[PDB]
């Protein structure tokens, strides 16, 4: 597993058993342990190690935790000069919708994200 740390609000990406996606600052949270799994080079699923759920973004730009993988669960990974990664929705890449966390640790919605934001920067860390 890895943790995905957002420096915008200082939160680890979290997928809860009920499929809620948000952020917590607590390093010890069981639900922040993630597996980044390759499809093709630079394409990844982001999977909850605890629940088995996959991070996904819906057609309304909303993040949720999917019981099973689908086309909404693929993200295009990029590093990013300062060691942080970005994750753009594969399905909505043309809109530049990203995985992001607000300063208050709740998720960002696709249209409210874009290249250049701190919200979209995640640092993969060891558990």
């Amino acid at each position: 597993p890895k943790l995905l740390y957002c420096s915008n609000g200082g939160h680890f990406l979290r997928i809860l058993p009920d499929g809620t996606v948000d952020g917590t600052r607590d390093r010890s949270d069981p639900h922040i342990q993630l597996q980044l799994i390759a499809e093709s080079v630079g394409e990844v699923y982001i999977k909850s190690t605890e629940t088995g759920q996959y991070l996904a973004m819906d057609t309304d730009g909303l993040l949720y935790g999917s019981q099973t993988p689908n086309e909404e669960c693929l993200f295009l990974e990029r590093l990013e000069e300062n060691g942080y990664n970005t994750y753009i929705s594969k399905k909505h890449a043309e809109k530049n919708w990203f995985v992001g966390l607000k300063k208050n640790g709740s998720c960002k919605r696709g249209p409210r994200t874009h290249y250049g934001q701190k919200a979209i920067l995640f640092l993969p860390l060891p558990v």
